[PDB]
């Protein structure tokens, strides 16, 4: 059953720690400013402190107050409880002074927990898990961080499990509830309603050192359904006619569990999903757009086209319904055991492979 | 004890299966409209097909998504998911086709259940349960299905476990509590405060075939009280002068859960009342009037009359009372097991009765 | 570790019985009206019958509803359910009639619950537990009947156990997060970040007879903190500039839970708190001023600054904060363990010697 081809990945109902896992757009913190993340069930405190954002557990020592309530800062480097002043140095967690007690005992002899963070592509990356941190690139799919890209994205909560987020992005036959975004016709695309594995090299694995993941070679080992059929009669058929455009030549997911849509929303862009985990039943739901970069100029050309173009009629026009689907499975999967009743067929299989590899390679599994 | 006279009432928290129950009205569905519901605790999709309305199980055999986050019909007579397309027959629920993936090896390999439907009385009726179904009749009080009569009702939910509806209905003393509705005297009624039982034969049992119910025989062997004292002092009266109109001659239930209050909003109506189980905290209330009709003419009378006075100065001004009542009563039975803490008086007998007969013929429990 | 140390206070989740405890202000009670209260779990109705403040459970004993979603009283000294109308003796809780079915034989065999009542400067307090109640003045703290004094306070509900609002008012340190209120300006006060025990005498428990508590010597034993400073430099500083006032000389704590300020929030006031719990995760706190009066004009007087200033000035203006200050407490506490997760420092001792004395004097224990 279920329980047996890929046991930890059900296990993981709160993801897969001891890997990187973005909180945030690095541009979302200004010198000395607040933001509070929820990863894998912690409550993270970032700032901006000297340059440098720094990641802090978001619950005092003392009483166990969240700093998000009201975060105070009167030294950067440190940051202090609003309740009792309690004082503590972001580089190492430790309590360095009590404002209402100085000198108070107490001092040095306590600490919570900072994170390793690390800020790549414009993303605030943070290592979740007890385990000392590797290199992030293992936890990213390769060309992620291309020296010669930019990036740009935005992050939301969806009300699913992490893992409904996952699938639902890298399932190859879903795209037929997008038949009718206004991004099909609004950027001239030949989308099919489903791809189809056309014979055994269709889906790859990827596992030899790291990263690790799945790959749908959509546009060479796939058959693309342009027509809806029922009962002998065509029902449904994709608009083709013109000069369209060919996206998604290939999509694939990675430990901890990342996806690249490539090319997407358009040929001259790649697109990355996270879908980090916040509680049981929630997940911060990633969408980064890449493309490829000669300089200062073509930089700001992809941030004006993000901003007048693809982050509404994209990363909203195509995928706001991705999000209701994924909470319409959240009863099924998350309460009614969903996983050992459901009935896949052969299109599943890479989620299948997904699921296998995720469950014997997942660094750590956090239920 | 409760769990001694009635054990299968109580322990049947989600209703009685294997029993015809309401689900909509037959008017609340056109050719190729979608109408969900829950009963019992299943959700149910309705549609009408070539003119039959159909009932199916709403939710999908491959994620378990429900199709009434977006029913999609490309076939009379066939239900198509909204998310990868997979398209089932509503005579028999098989999975008949997917759209993602014409000839796909899972098609004739699946399906989901479909229920037998039963329209009567422009009411539609669903079976529950393994059983197979028996003749509607057998779950219905004597009369509903009178030819020369023409119904019209309206449904709404309660948040209130659907025992507390059925208690709700079936109890003569409750009535106090109506006392200041416009429609006591705007429909000129002599209404009592109160029918308390005169006589051994004011409650009859009808356990022999079916229907199976309790007749409380209120205009002969019970006495109406139509003044409150306290402390031998007359604190409240009920407006007895002039023409006023008598109602209620008979109270009646009937498995698994049938009022029949006879005759009521109006002496020349019949009040038909359902609390079907939504989940073990909610019911769907159902309320229909009957009336007698020689021709077309009358039955264009009546629904005149319904839209006009019947439904909103009776079964809203009238009834909407008992909503927040039997919602008063969820904590204490709900939560606090009021099951076995209540302190019945006389009176109460009637619906001890039903209990019983309730537990002993309820066709199938379902906890 | 706590669980030995004070097992009975962290047992008390739902607060000390056999003690009286505030429900309402007498001036909410007219003669015939109603107030509903829940008082540590239990739902109590409140009303004034022929000038005597009442209390009798609000759960009826026929079907459990509660009288206040509808209260009916059709002579002064009884309670009508408004479903049935089974009528209650205030003074014994006995069923003296039945509204719908007179000389009912259950009357004089059944009855529900009724409470001791007392009032007291104003305030109704009401005696929870089964056993007989003792004098008032063992659970109000020394100081609260003084006869020459007139007292005015209001009540809320905050959404936190109530042991978090008690450690919230007996805290030394916290007044931090109050350093920004109007109040601190608005009343020219000389109000430190925070007090820190000087000695051994800085706290003192009383635990000879009644009433018991802990009282810190603000003002005497403990060292008040004007400036913060972090890592040698001051970062913080409180406006000590010629005439202002001194207040808070003393605080304390005393059984069941009840704090005295001294004098607060004028020196011309003392502050008095109580946060009966409500339900597991929540309480009603109340905040009480007394002022010392010479006669019906000084009571006026005090009346018109009560509304004119100390209540919104004060009450609200400084008090505000405390109540989402608890509020950010409740999941550390009440969900994730935090009575053994917490770390406390030398200011604490206070809470400790409370939680300690409550532990082993709380008359009762209601989890
Ligand atoms: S809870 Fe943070 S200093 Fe007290
Ligand atoms: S969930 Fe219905 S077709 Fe996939
Ligand atoms: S529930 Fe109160 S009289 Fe029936
Ligand atoms: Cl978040
Ligand atoms: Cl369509
Ligand atoms: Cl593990
Ligand atoms: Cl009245
Ligand atoms: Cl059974
Ligand atoms: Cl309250
Ligand atoms: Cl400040
Ligand atoms: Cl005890
Ligand atoms: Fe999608
Ligand atoms: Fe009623
Ligand atoms: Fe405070």
């Amino acid at each position: 059953s279920a329980q047996v081809k890929w046991p930890r990945y059900l296990e993981a109902t709160l993801g897969f720690d001891n890997h990187w896992h973005p909180a945030a757009f690095d541009h979302e913190l200004a010198e000395g400013e607040f933001v509070a993340v929820t990863m894998l069930g912690e409550k993270v405190l970032l700032t901006r402190a000297k340059g440098e954002v720094k990641a802090i557990a978001d619950g005092c020592a003392h009483r166990g107050v969240p700093f998000s309530k009201e975060p105070l800062c009167f030294k950067a480097g440190t940051v202090s409880c609003w309740y009792h002043g309690w004082t503590y140095d972001l580089d190492d967690g430790r309590l360095v002074d009590v404002l209402t007690s100085p000198g108070s005992p107490v001092i040095g002899k306590i600490g919570i927990k900072v994170y390793p963070v690390q800020v790549a592509q414009g993303v605030v990356f943070v290592f979740i898990g007890d385990e000392e941190p590797h290199a992030l690139s293992e936890d990213l799919p390769p060309g992620f961080l291309d020296e010669d890209t930019h990036l740009l994205g935005i992050r939301r909560t969806v009300q699913s499990n992490w893992r409904l987020g996952v699938e639902n992005g890298f399932d190859t036959t879903h795209i037929f509830m997008h038949r009718n975004s206004p991004w099909v016709s609004g950027n001239r695309l030949a989308f099919p309603y489903g791809f189809v594995p056309a014979d055994r090299d269709a889906m790859q694995v990827y596992d030899e050192n790291w990263p690790k993941g799945v790959l749908d070679r959509l546009s060479e080992n796939y058959m693309p359904v342009f027509e809806a059929t029922l009962d002998g009669e065509t029902v449904l058929s994709a608009e083709l006619t013109g000069e369209e455009k060919k996206v998604a030549a290939q999509v694939s997911v990675w430990l901890p569990g990342v996806l690249k849509v490539d090319p997407f929303p358009d040929p001259t862009l790649i697109q990355y999903e996270f879908y980090v985990p916040i509680s049981e039943t929630q997940h911060e739901y990633f969408q980064v757009l890449q493309r490829k970069v000669e300089g200062p100029e073509d930089v700001k050309t992809f941030e004006v086209e993000f901003e007048e173009r693809w982050r509404d009629d994209a990363l909203h026009g195509f995928n706001d319904d991705d999000v209701w689907a994924r909470e319409a499975q959240q009863e099924f999967y998350g309460e009614r055991d969903g996983w050992s009743k459901e009935q896949l067929f052969p299109p599943d299989m890479c989620i299948v492979k997904w699921r296998t590899l995720a469950s014997e390679r997942g660094r750590g599994v956090r239920a």
